[PDB]
């Protein structure tokens, strides 16, 4: 019964249930939970995930350590999440040198110099999103963001990581990749049902599938993420490389609609911000000139939107790393096996660093107040050796789809636009309800 | 499904089962199947228990490196057994940076010096098992020698481990530490139960226990094993010491009745290995002279004697180690996972290095003859930084309980003495039958 293991150290926080912990104080949802701890515990709390303890830290420097300073010696890898199959090769999964080796060995895909080749095979679904765009213009009636964008969003992966062009909203038949399409809260307060469903042959990725891919890669031995993985410590294996571009589907897909529909909705209830941004885009890019790599790493107020927005909903809300062993950081003692959480939700809207923390204003990021941030409260992509590996290739992505769809169109609230909008119950961080606005041919 | 791991690796073996793996060939058990798989797939095989995928090591060199050259590095823990509770701090199963600090701390009770000032406390127990031997002598007829050395090993734990003078065999009542005493096999093929009955607060030791140990050390804070432990990295822990004395009495009871039990049965069916050893014991210690810690490490034929038994009879069986990274040693690579065995048994009784193995030959350990064995194939008490850290102790303890038996009687077979001798089919390398003998006085 380690319940008593915060009040043995000292450490403030909820009580735990048997059991359960303080997993019941989810039903408001993972960043409401952060945020009410964070407010009347201080700099670290503590709680417990069913029967594991877990240490949430908000001091900069405290983070510094974790994320950076002992990465690899203390903080290598998060913790385990529920039966994991094959897919214990996973980049995001693998563990200590494992995990060492496949972050050397994908490194290179991740370049400023690999994202540039693939800028051109990415525009031309940013085409193809106002293609689907200009349908829902002229027919004069609000649009489902998460559709189109969950269209893009699944264009450009499946191209950008086996060279497959499609248009998903326009070929919902050929299901090339659907293979993303009350578990783990029994899961957590239950770690020990993990590996009963490994056994099982039980895994939280449809497993029936995979079979398609492997075998639709044998179509890849004899510019993509498939390809640039094949030309590669000692080579990535046929399995090895399967499992990553299925963690970069699913890394790439919910991520880019959800913080697209963010960033829509906050330009669309900022017409301000969304006419200062189309105007710089007009400006760079003269007579809706087509975006090109170099263009997109000089729209300034672009990156500021971009920034801001991940500010108010960083998707991955936490930051977890497991103690690897008995440690005395920053001085304190974490001992080995609690998790040390950084609540990036809480963190990005906290007024001790955030002046008005629940306004969008794009203006923080400014050249002017950019550099009196600090790198380690405000992390969307994480920090140190294991941070957000796709980060360059997500903001990329991103930015060239804002570009076209603004150089295009402007974006109104509706009747049935949810303002103030609602955050999801769920764990994923997503609008409560969908948003939808009307779309203006320019 | 890692079943074809080893087929994967090139690595012989028997074929596993779904589910079982090869866990059904256990029904001749751990010894018997060692000795086939050793006998038909050469220095090296693969098998597996349930899915735990286990590589079973013949070759010194390799079983050098295994136990000694990368022990820190590599090969630093056991496998996980079951439900382990509290006990998870007992220095037999804790694990990396956790179990080197325990080791460090718990080596100078176990030095040749803190284990003289033993031997007065354990000869008042070789006292006392003669005065229970006597008592089934005179009434000439024959002795089950388990409760005698029963009773004897549980004699000695008690009054070493916590000072407490109790005489087991005449004082059955007082229940002090009784806290010794079809899972198993079900815990391997299902290690996703093992956390399963952690959460439910079931532990393979009696739980409801314990709580009389701990209560009763509230008597010791305010020589012995308590005592050496106390006055001591940072200290031990009031749980963390609890822990260790616990591992103590389960390695300090089963070990040496059994063991006594196999060397009084080789003495009785080898009468001149009796008289022998009785002579040399008559000689060093004339007309029944009390034995000393400087007496027993001269009687060269009863340490012959004891580590001949120990290669018939090596109760652990079994060397085991968890290959904690990819890692290629002496020529072959091993994967994270893979428990690596060294089949102690199996080695002891290998005709590559042992004559007539089946023959109990005192004389393959004299000074002429001892220089020629391995000390990687002759693992009793096993080798490197993580061998049995109660060596020393326990063949003192045995050797001290040998001479003033046999300072007294001589032992012959009955009608009722297994011969040959049967061993257990279950997993803690005992006689079938227990043994029993006449005991005569000198
Ligand atoms: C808006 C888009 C995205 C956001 C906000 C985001 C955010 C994050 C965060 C916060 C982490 C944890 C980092 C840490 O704990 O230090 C992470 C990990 C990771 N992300 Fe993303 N991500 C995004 C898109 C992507 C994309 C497009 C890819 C790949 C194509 C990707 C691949 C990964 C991988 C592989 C990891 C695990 C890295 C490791 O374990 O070494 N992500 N991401
Ligand atoms: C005839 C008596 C005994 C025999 C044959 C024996 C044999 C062994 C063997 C083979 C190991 C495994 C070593 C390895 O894997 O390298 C071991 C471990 C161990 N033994 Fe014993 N043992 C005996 C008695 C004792 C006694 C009397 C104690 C304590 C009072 C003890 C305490 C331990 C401990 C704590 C370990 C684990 C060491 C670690 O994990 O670092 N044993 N023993």
């Amino acid at each position: 019964h380690s319940h008593g293991l915060f009040k043995k150290l000292g450490i403030p926080g909820p009580t735990p249930l048997p059991f359960l912990g303080n997993i019941l104080s989810y039903h408001k949802g993972f960043c409401m939970f952060d945020m009410e701890c964070h407010k009347k515990y201080g700099k670290v709390w503590g709680f417990y995930d069913g029967q594991q303890p877990v240490l949430a830290i908000t001091d900069p420097d405290m983070i510094k350590t974790v994320l950076v300073k002992e990465c690899y010696s203390v903080f290598t890898n998060r913790r385990p999440f529920g039966p994991v199959g094959f897919m214990k090769s996973a980049i995001s999964i693998a563990e200590d040198e494992e995990w060492k080796r496949l972050r050397s060995l994908l490194s290179p895909t991740f370049t400023s110099g690999k994202l540039k080749e693939m800028v051109p095979i990415i525009a031309q679904y940013g085409d193809v999103l106002v293609r689907n765009l200009r349908r829902e213009a002229e027919t004069g009636k609000p649009v489902t963001l998460k559709d189109v964008f969950g269209a893009y969003s699944m264009d450009v992966i499946t191209s950008t990581s086996f060279g497959v062009n499609i248009d998903s909203l326009n070929n919902p038949q050929d299901p090339f990749v659907e293979n993303t399409k009350p578990f783990f809260l029994s899961i957590t307060v239950f770690p020990f049902l993990i590996p009963i469903l490994e056994v099982l042959n039980i895994c939280v990725f449809p497993r029936e599938v995979t079979n398609f891919l492997r075998k639709s890669v044998k179509r890849m031995k004899e510019v993509d993420f498939l390809q640039l993985m094949i030309d590669s410590h000692k080579a990535l294996s046929d399995l090895e490389l399967v499992a990553q571009s299925i963690i970069f589907i699913f890394a790439g897909y919910e991520t880019t609609s959800s913080v697209l529909s963010f960033i829509m909705y906050e330009l669309a209830t900022h017409p301000d911000v969304q006419q200062k941004l189309q105007e710089e885009i007009d400006a760079v890019l003269p007579n809706k000139a087509p975006p090109t790599y170099d263009t997109v790493l000089q729209m300034e107020y672009l990156d500021m939107v971009v920034n801001e927005t991940l500010r108010l909903f960083p998707i991955a809300m936490r930051l977890e790393r497991v103690c690897k062993k008995d440690v005395e950081i920053n001085g304190m003692f974490i001992p080995k096996g609690v998790v040390v959480m950084i609540p990036s939700y809480a963190l990005h809207r906290d007024p001790k660093y955030w002046t008005e923390p629940e306004k969008f204003l794009p203006e923080r990021f400014s050249k002017k107040n950019k550099d009196n941030i600090d790198p380690y409260i405000y992390t969307p992509f994480g920090s140190g050796p294991r941070n957000c590996i796709g980060m360059r290739f997500a903001l990329m992505n991103m930015k060239l789809a804002l570009i076209r769809v603004l150089q295009n169109f402007s974006f109104k609230p509706c009747k049935e636009t949810q303002i103030p909008l609602k955050l999801s119950l769920g764990g994923l961080l997503q609008p409560e309800k969908p948003v939808v606005l009307k779309v203006e041919s320019r």
